[PDB]
Parts: C-alpha cells; sequence; structure tokens
C-alpha cells in the first residue's frame, strides 16, 4: 500500500512522466501492456532473487572479456574484504582466477596462523573500487582489466570477496514483498479537417496511401481540391484498388494534408487492424503531425498535443454485421500448405543460384525466385530476405504460401536476423522469426547492437510486441543491458512520438528491479544538479572572467545539496565505474559556446583507477557522436578478433536527455592544437613546429619508452585513418584530434559523418607522418609498415561490410539528419567498395591512400 504509492511516485520521477497520465488515456492497449509487462518483469525479479551466487555475479557484474577470448609474468595486489592489509604476488598471464585465489588463501593462512576452512571456489575477485569482478575458467590475460593493466604497465589491484558477501548483496537488492470472403474494394470516408493553418489563396488536398512497410499495397488516391480554411469539409468516399480480403495484417493507411497553388501541412498514419487483430470500423479522429509527401515509416499513434494539432476526421465503414478479425496462424498455414512445387532445368537452377548468391532484381527474376521458393527454403535458407521482397503482400494467398514456408524455415545467423528487423520486413511473423533467430545473441553481441534494436522500437506498430519482451527479458537478466536500455529510452522522453512507448517500457523495467530504479534515480539527481550548474556557468561566463566563473562554479558545487547529489553514484557512461568523491578543486568548464562541464572524481578504495572524469554537455545533440563512437568500437572489436590491436580509444558518450549527455574524460591526453601551440618554458619547445608532437612524446616517454610510444601512435593513427575514411568523418583539425601520453591518437567531436554531401577523401597529415617516421625525412620502412596496418584494417572491415550496412540501415529510425535516406548509406557502400572483389577494392584503397600521400606532400614540400 504505502510502498506501492512510493514506488509509483519514484517511477514517475525517474521516467519524467507521471503514471497517472497513462491511466488518464483510458486506452485498453496501454492498460493491457502495463498489466502483461508488469507480470512478466516481476517473474524475472523473483527468478533473480533466488539465483545462485555465481549466477548473481553474472547478472550484476557480467564479465568484461577481450574480443579474442570470446607465457608472461604478472604482478598482482590482493586484499580480502574489510582488510587494510594486502599481498603482492607473481602469477602468470595464463593463470586462472582460481589459482590466484588459492595463492591469496595460502598467504592469509600463513599470515593469520590457521589452516583455513575457506576454499578458493567460495570467492570472486573484485577489481578495487569498481563494480567489476574476475571469475570463471579464463586465463587472467583474457579479462579486459588485466589486459589493460599489462598494456599500461600498472599492477592489478583485486579484492577477495566471499560468496556470503555476494549473497548479502543479492538480498539487500531484492524487490519489496471471415476477412477472406470480403471481396469489395477497400474504402474510407474523408469527413473533415480541424485546426488547419495554410495560405488562404490556396486549396487543401488529402493524399491517401495503403502500405505494408515501405511498399504500396495499391496506387495512392487524392481528395478533391477544397478551399483553404480552419475547418475544411470533404464528406467523400476514397476507394482503393485492393480487396478487403487482401489487406495484410500489418497494413497501414497513410495520410498527408497539403496545400496547392505543393505545400506540405501535416501527416497521420493508422493500422487497419487493432492490437487484438480486429479490423477497425467507425469514426477516427487523427491528430496529425507537422510536415518537415506520404510518410509510411511514421508512427501510427496520434499527435498528443490535441490543442494545437490539425486533425483529420475519417470513417472506416462496417464491412460486415459482426466483428472481423485477421485469420489465426492455423487457418493461414491451412491455405499456404497447398501449392505446386518448383520443377525446373539445371540451367534455370544455375540462373537462380547466380541471383540468390548476389541487390535489386528485374521482374522475370522475381517470378523465378517465387516459383523456386521451396528450393530457396531447402538449399538457400539465408536468401529468405530476397524471397520476402518478391512476395506479393497485397494477395492473401501469396502471403499464406510465404508464411507456410517461414513457419518451417531454419533459424538464421544473427547477421541475417538483423537485416530482417528492417522496416522493409513489416510482417509480424517475419519480425517474430527475426527475434527467434536473435535469441542466440550473447550478452556481448546484444550490448554491441542495443542502440540499433532500441531504434527498431520506433517502427513497431503495437505496444506489446516480441522485440519489447526480448529487450525487457535480456535487460532484467543483465544489469549492464538494463542500465543502457533505461538510458537510451530515457534520453528520448522529450520526443512526443516515442514518449508513451518508452515511458511504458521503463515503467515495466522498474517493476522488475526496484533497487536498480533507485540506483538510476541517484544518477538522475546528479544530472539534474549538473544542468542547473551548467545554466549558472553559461550566465556567469558572459559577465565575468574565467577564473571568476570557475570559483563561483566551485562555491555552487560546495553546497550540501550539490555535494550529496554529485557524489557516490554509478557512472551513466559505465555502471562498472563508481563516481565517488567529487574533486571540486579539479572541476572546470570549456570556453566553447555551450560551456561543457569537466567534473572530476576520486576514490580512495580504487586508488589511481578511481580518478575519473565526466564531461556534462547541454545544448548539443550527442546521438551522432555516440553512434560514430560505437561504430569505431565495433571496428576495434572486429580487428582484435583477427589479432589486430590498433590501440583505439573508444571512450563513452551517452545522451541522457533533451540535447543533454555525458562524455568520458580520457585522462593524460591533450589536443594536437595545445601541443602545437609550441609554448616556451615547456619540455616540448621545438626548433621546427613539426618537431613539437615528437618532443611532447619524448618528454612523456623517457629513454627506451619512446619506441613503444611511437608504435602506439602509428597503430592508432592507422586505425583512425581507416575509421574516418570508412565513416566519412570530415572537418578534422588540430583541436578535435587528441593524443594520450602513451602515444595513442584518437578523434573527438563527431558532429559530421557519411561525407556530410561531399565525398570525404582519405586523410594523411605530414605532422603525423613525421612521428611515424621517428623524426626522419625518409623512413619508408616505418611509413610502409603504417600503410600495411591501414590496408590490413581496411580489408578486415570490408569482410564485415554487410554488418555495418545492416546496423546503419536500422539507425535510419533514429531520425538523425545525416542518416535519413539510402543516399547516406551509399557513402558506406562506396567507402567499403562492396560491389567489388578484394583485389579491385584494395587497388581502389591504394589509389585513395596514394592520393592522400600526394596531398600530404603539398605540406612536406614547404
Ligand atoms: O567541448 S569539449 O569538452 N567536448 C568533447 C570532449 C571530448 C573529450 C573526451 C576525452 C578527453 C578529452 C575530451 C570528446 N568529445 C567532445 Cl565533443 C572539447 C574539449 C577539448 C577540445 C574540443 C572539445
Amino acid at each position: 500500500d504505502r510502498v506501492k504509492k512510493l514506488i509509483n511516485s519514484q517511477i514517475s520521477l525517474l521516467i519524467g512522466k507521471g503514471l497517472h497520465e497513462f491511466d488518464s488515456l483510458r486506452d485498453p492497449e496501454v492498460n493491457d501492456f502495463r498489466t502483461k509487462m508488469r507480470q512478466f518483469c516481476e517473474e524475472a525479479a523473483a527468478h533473480r532473487q533466488q539465483l545462485g551466487w555465481v549466477e548473481w555475479l553474472q547478472y550484476s557484474f557480467p564479465l568484461q572479456l577481450e574480443p579474442s577470448a570470446r607465457n608472461r609474468a604478472l604482478l598482482v595486489n590482493v586484499k580480502f574484504e574489510g582488510s587494510e592489509e594486502s599481498f603482492t604476488f607473481q602469477v602468470s598471464t595464463k593463470d586462472m582466477p582460481l589459482a590466484l585465489m588459492a595463492c591469496a588463501l595460502r598467504k592469509k593462512a600463513t599470515v593469520f596462523r590457521q589452516p583455513l576452512v575457506e576454499q578458493p571456489e567460495e570467492y570472486a575477485l573484485q577489481v578495487n573500487g569498481r563494480h567489476e569482478y574476475l571469475y570463471g575458467n579464463y586465463p587472467l590475460c583474457h579479462f579486459q582489466y588485466i589486459c589493460s593493466c599489462l598494456h599500461s604497465g600498472l599492477t592489478p589491484h583485486l579484492t577477495m570477496v566471499h560468496s556470503s558477501s555476494i549473497l548479502a548483496m543479492r538480498d539487500e537488492q531484492s524487490n519489496p514483498a471471415s476477412l477472406w470472403s470480403l471481396e469489395q474494394p477497400f474504402s474510407i470516408e474523408l469527413i473533415e479537417g480541424r485546426k488547419v493553418n495554410a495560405d488562404e489563396r490556396m486549396k487543401l488536398v488529402v493524399q491517401a496511401g495503403l502500405f505494408h512497410g515501405n511498399e504500396m499495397l495499391c496506387k495512392t488516391v487524392s481528395s478533391s481540391e477544397v478551399n483553404v480554411c480552419s475547418e475544411p469539409v470533404w464528406k467523400q468516399r476514397l476507394e482503393f484498388d485492393i480487396s478487403v480480403c487482401d489487406l495484410p495484417r500489418m497494413a497501414r493507411l497513410c495520410f498527408a494534408l497539403y496545400a496547392v497553388v505543393d505545400c506540405p501541412i501535416a501527416w497521420a498514419n493508422l493500422m487497419l487492424f487493432d492490437y487484438k487483430d480486429q479490423l477497425k470500423t467507425g469514426e477516427r479522429c487523427l491528430y496529425m503531425w507537422p510536415s518537415v509527401l506520404l510518410n509510411p515509416a511514421g508512427t501510427v499513434r496520434g499527435n498528443p498535443n490535441t490543442e494545437s494539432a490539425a486533425a483529420l476526421v475519417i470513417y472506416l465503414p462496417e464491412v460486415a454485421p459482426h466483428p472481423v478479425y485477421f485469420p489465426a496462424l492455423e487457418k493461414i498455414l491451412e491455405l499456404g500448405r497447398h501449392g505446386e512445387r518448383g520443377r525446373i532445368t539445371e540451367e534455370e537452377q544455375l540462373q537462380l543460384r547466380e541471383i540468390l548468391e548476389r541487390g535489386e532484381l528485374y521482374e522475370h527474376e522475381k517470378d523465378l525466385v517465387w516459383k523456386m521458393r521451396h528450393e530457396v527454403q531447402e538449399h538457400f535458407p539465408e536468401a529468405l530476405a530476397r524471397l520476402l521482397l518478391v512476395t506479393k503482400w497485397n494477395k492473401h494467398e501469396d502471403v499464406a504460401q510465404m508464411l507456410y514456408l517461414l513457419c518451417s524455415w531454419p533459424e538464421l545467423p544473427v547477421l541475417s536476423a538483423l537485416e530482417l528487423l528492417d522496416f522493409s520486413f513489416p510482417d509480424c511473423y517475419v519480425g517474430s522469426f527475426a527475434i527467434k533467430s536473435l535469441r542466440k545473441l550473447t550478452d556481448d553481441e546484444l550490448f554491441q547492437y542495443l542502440l540499433q534494436l532500441v531504434q527498431v522500437l520506433k517502427y513497431e506498430s503495437y505496444l506489446d510486441c516480441e522485440l519489447t519482451k526480448f529487450l525487457l527479458g535480456r535487460a532484467l537478466a543483465n544489469r549492464k543491458i538494463g542500465h543502457f536500455l533505461f538510458w537510451h529510452l530515457r534520453s528520448e522522453m522529450h520526443v512526443p512520438s516515442v514518449a508513451l512507448r518508452f515511458g511504458l517500457i521503463m515503467e515495466a523495467y522498474c517493476r522488475g528491479s526496484t533497487h536498480h530504479m533507485k540506483v538510476l534515480m541517484k544518477q538522475g539527481e546528479a544530472l539534474s544538479k549538473l544542468k542547473a550548474l551548467n545554466d549558472f556557468v553559461k550566465v556567469s561566463s558572459q559577465k565575468t572572467t574565467k577564473p571568476q566563473t570557475k570559483e563561483m562554479m566551485h562555491m555552487c558545487m560546495r553546497q550540501e545539496t550539490y555535494m550529496e547529489a554529485l557524489s557516490h553514484l554509478q557512472s551513466p557512461l559505465d555502471p562498472s565505474t563508481l563516481l565517488e568523491e567529487v574533486c571540486v578543486e579539479q572541476c572546470t568548464f570549456m570556453d566553447s559556446k555551450m560551456k561543457p562541464l569537466w567534473i572530476m572524481y576520486s576514490s580512495e578504495e580504487a586508488g589511481s583507477a578511481g580518478n575519473v572524469g565526466i564531461i556534462f554537455k547541454n545544448g548539443d545533440d550527442l546521438r551522432q557522436d555516440m553512434l560514430t563512437l560505437q561504430m569505431i568500437q565495433l571496428m576495434d572489436v572486429l580487428w582484435k578478433q583477427e589479432g589486430l590491436d590498433l590501440r583505439m580509444t573508444p571512450y563513452g558518450c551517452l545522451p541522457t536527455g533533451d540535447r543533454t549527455g555525458l562524455i568520458e574524460v580520457v585522462l593524460h591526453s591533450d589536443t594536437i592544437a595545445n601541443i602545437q601551440l609550441n609554448k616556451s618554458n615547456m619540455a616540448a619547445t621545438a626548433a621546427f613546429n613539426k618537431d613539437a608532437l615528437l618532443n611532447w612524446l619524448k618528454s612523456k616517454n623517457p629513454g627506451e619508452a619512446l619506441d613503444r610510444a611511437i608504435e602506439e601512435f602509428t597503430l592508432s593513427c592507422a586505425g583512425y585513418c581507416v575509421a574516418t575514411y570508412v565513416l566519412g568523418i570530415g572537418d578534422r583539425h588540430s583541436d578535435n584530434i587528441m593524443i594520450r601520453e602513451s602515444g595513442q591518437l584518437f578523434h573527438i567531436d563527431f558532429g559530421h559523418f557519411l561525407g556530410n554531401r561531399e565525398r570525404v577523401p582519405f586523410i594523411l597529415t605530414y605532422d603525423f607522418v613525421h612521428v611515424i617516421q621517428q623524426g626522419k625525412t625518409n623512413n619508408s620502412e616505418k611509413f610502409e609498415r603504417f600503410r600495411g596496418y591501414c590496408e590490413r584494417a581496411y580489408t578486415i572491415l570490408r569482410r564485415h561490410g554487410l554488418l555495418f550496412l545492416h546496423l546503419f540501415a536500422l539507425m535510419r529510425a533514429a531520425g538523425l539528419p545525416e542518416l535519413s535516406c539510402s543516399k547516406d548509406i551509399q557513402y558506406l557502400k562506396d567507402s567499403l567498395a562492396l560491389g567489388k572483389t578484394e583485389e579491385e577494392a584494395l587497388k581502389h584503397f591504394r589509389v585513395k591512400f596514394n592520393e592522400a600521400l600526394r596531398e600530404s606532400w603539398k605540406t612536406k614540400v614547404n
């Protein structure tokens, strides 16, 4: 009672929408989702509270392993929980956590003078001051943390945590106690319009279309030209060239209101069948969306702003004296079960094999694929997507035959399934099949494609769908998936077209984890304080000097409310990272337009690893930066899987709200511009500006350490050269290129990509060529090693080109201005040269790299 009320108020606060607003809609679809998903999520919670302690570690602290894992001597520091005493010992990189734990237990038994009761099977290793653990049958070098410690030269710091301490964690965090006979053409009545705004010199026209995804089910139909006014009256029948029996389940009726002398005013879409498969009848008031002509990919829910929105009043006629439902799967299978099998020649079989292993088709090739659909199922099951595109979705008998084959179709690889989630495959059985083939995704693969799967939610026609249930069950079984599902949904609550669906998904999730809701509320409280702090800085910076604005910012941070809200939270960029004590004296802001905040933290328990920073940005849209950074991280994963480590810096970037988000601070790094300022009285002051970077690296890496710093520079430079080329990242200058003290180079501020439209050439800078060449004019041994790294990295990506295309195609749903149409994805097809052999593509890359070298020489000549 009292606790249910508190939880409801806490969910309302967290999701940024009062739960009463869901009830105020008196919508049965909203109500059924809330009830079904509350039940499904609470069952997930009860399953969790009973997990074994190692399974609970898999839930809460999923393993962070090196892509390769999916000899060498090592020093490790181990302490036991609650002890100020630690033990430093030598293990091998090939040793398993259990060997290290048994070594720590022998040390404790000798130091505490007792033959211990505890066995190493009773413990897990926590990374000090982090929500990260090392457990399982994996050598130590396979863990991201150990791998990171080895490369940086730092000593791993671990805590032996007993099964009883993990079980106390689990307990503390528990939840509190018949259509086919209807042959008449499809038709509607266009009654009237309301709240219409347009030039009175013009006329109003309503264009109407019937769609199955992106494809027209028949020709579009227009109303008559009526004079422009606030309340236009049509009262006319619009008839389509499609029988009511041929309407597919996922048929959408799309509208566009416009003014003619073309002038787009608004658009609205609706599904012809409801969420309970009933064919819609009666009057419908369609609260239209402003047009930026038909928009089939647009949401099928009305504009919530009923006070200002233009509205179309339509009538769906009563086609039968009884409710008509879409036929059940059993009746569809019955109809599709019958149909002649393909009996063709070996030559016509060779023409079919040529096109199925090939990508648009000619009409005769379509009729052949459809004829040979049984052979597609039995010998080319990965060509399901081609066959689905040749199916005539506007003929219920052809759809029945396709659906019969699909229900016996073998499970497809993850790559094929991601393609099948595209809006070009709108059928709910195709969608269900795609999800079934994605269930085999590992948590690491799911995490990698989470952003795209969340965007796919904007294509969903109904609230209760297989994709939401899949995403919810996977989020409730893995805290890190849960974390990022919440934030991707939360960051779009200011968008009216998704606020309902997203708010309901977050409510359902919260029912499944009360503790995690409170952890996320703490993150929201910090973000709330950061926004108020940033507004103060924006105002102050325009009136006083930077050291004055910085002092006032510190004073505001020093307030009890800010110190409490800003300290002891999980990072929204990484729930493994704990943001403990805010280091006020170290906090600052950037001189740029939006004045982003630089917030520093420290943790005594994590030591050096607890020294972390976050950038809070308000005023810019960070979605494209996040997508680019995720794509670079995917490149890094793919290269490491072929044994190529290009020493990339895929730092965190997370939109959290309306033009609001966080960026991970990469410590011990500076921009090329600051280094190239060539300031006097510094360790890097150069005779020639070209020496500055190398002198800076020399000062950070004394003696023998320079060699490895030049090598890290070369590797990351090859990785970023390929990544910016493939992704079309332009506007690259000295202030958006950074360098780490280790020698690693990385890119920041990714506002423009995919050539944005001017095709971006491969980029080579003489300042970077100089470091690669170890400060020598001619050093083709070092330069050509660099070109080899570029070529190897490029050819690895091309081999996974389809994965990038499928993910970028899913991202079209994001609404990013630079990722709107097929032209934007043409850029990625061209940069990866996928319509070529590896020989023709490598030849082409060599032409572009040599062209970039000749361009770079225009700077070398001087
Ligand atoms: O305004 S900023 O603070 N935004 C930003 C900073 C970083 C960043 C990340 C890891 C270390 C360091 C800076 C990444 N992306 C962006 Cl858009 C910035 C700082 C320095 C140069 C230019 C822009």
